[PDB]
């Protein structure tokens, strides 16, 4: 595909979740584009490439039985970028968390993420 | 105050929604820094400075009667910024009508907004 319309960006962005929730780390890493970057928490450095984003998606949704879903719809933009509010379940000294999720993405012009921020603090974590 | 820890950024991300839904024009405008940029919706091009941003808000919440709430928590960041969820409800062509939107801001080391950026299109609209 080309820049994504608004309602391919809502599309694009509902997919993640998707793939985040069902924790299929190499097609999460597909939607990245192959250089992306990342700042997840927003705040903290960067990181860069689909083989640093493999590494940070296999450490976060290995071992736990993660889950995740959209806690409203996505808001996006006529210049390929959008928002989305949702809330990610995982499991932290065998307790369960949540832990609510802002995320901003800008798409590339053949569909896929080039950056993605992510905001969150402790103070969205709830054991 | 100073740069706003995550806490003070939950605090001023919802007293901005306070004050939206209440639509005071004055106490908006007194929340943002004196050159803060604002782009709403994201992808149009930036305003600049109280007075132009005054403007903006007096158009926006002058004549009907505006509401806003958020809708999920503050994400707040350690480095001054976060992202809400929220919905507005507005009067259009008489015909009541409510927009989703995603505020993400960055905070000065006054604790003022620098920059905002308000993700939403018609796509979130519903007459």
């Amino acid at each position: 595909m080309n820049l994504p319309t608004a309602q391919e960006v809502q599309g694009l962005m509902a997919r993640y979740i998707e793939l985040v929730d069902v924790g299929d780390i190499e097609a999460i890493v597909q939607m990245y584009a192959d250089d992306a970057t990342v700042e997840n928490p927003f705040g903290q450095p960067p990181i860069h490439g689909r083989e640093q984003i493999a590494a940070f998606y296999r450490q976060g949704l290995g071992g736990g039985k993660v889950r995740a879903c959209l806690t409203g719809p996505v808001r996006a933009s006529h210049n390929g970028c959008g928002a989305m509010p949702f809330r990610v379940e995982m499991v932290w000294n065998g307790q369960p968390c949540a832990l609510d999720v802002i995320d901003v993405m800008r798409f590339d012009e053949h569909g896929r993420i080039q950056t993605m921020q992510a905001y969150w603090s402790e103070v969205n974590l709830s054991v």
